[PDB]
């Protein structure tokens, strides 16, 4: 099947959602939070191993995937269609956001603040980008757009979706340059 940032990956007792696709070399996958595994986990649809996962510390991740599966430059609106991720032009503090899920579907808000620490159970996780977009369980890994260009992955939060609340993102940038990922543009 297609590999479309939104949607949702499995494995063991949890969900995440897919960030990006991302290209390494010859091999394909997607990037996620590294909250949702540690290097070498399994994960199934699609069927992928974790090949690089940075949590605590950063929230940062990718998932090898293999020929069962295809990487394409889409984001799922979860309207019916699709947004076409074209870079990685980072927004500045202020800019919309929008993120997209597998549990809450496309969400929106304004970037409020970067390079944040946030004191998670797990560890402290640096250099997160605060928005007043919400966001809940199972959102976790998917991306976020200021229009065609990728920003983040989704880290954490606080709150839920139906009353409200607030949401991390880590950067795309720094996930990409750290696991010499390459962003699947359209
Ligand atoms: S995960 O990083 O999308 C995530 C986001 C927000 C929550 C809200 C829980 N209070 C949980 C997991």
């Amino acid at each position: 099947a297609a590999i479309i940032g939104g949607n949702p990956y499995y494995f063991g007792n949890y969900r995440c959602s897919i960030g990006f696709s991302v290209r390494q070399g010859s091999q394909t996958g997607f990037a996620t939070a590294g909250h949702c595994g540690s290097t070498g986990t399994r994960v199934s649809s699609p069927s992928g191993t974790v090949a690089g996962s940075y949590f605590p510390g950063r929230d940062m991740g990718w998932v090898r995937i293999t020929s069962a599966d295809t990487v394409t430059p889409l984001v799922n609106r979860y309207n019916g269609g699709t947004v076409t991720v074209t870079g990685s032009q980072e927004a500045a503090t202020g800019s919309s956001v929008c993120r997209s899920g597998a549990t809450t579907g496309w969400r929106c808000g304004t970037i409020q603040s970067k390079n944040q620490t946030v004191r998670y159970a797990e560890g402290t996780v640096t250099g997160l980008t605060r928005t007043t977009a919400c966001a809940e369980g199972g959102d976790s890994g998917g991306p976020w757009l200021t229009g065609s260009q990728a920003q983040g992955v989704t880290s954490g939060g606080t709150g839920d979706c139906r009353s409200g609340g607030i949401t991390f993102f880590q950067p795309i940038n720094p996930l990409l340059s750290y696991f010499g990922l390459q962003l699947v543009t359209g």
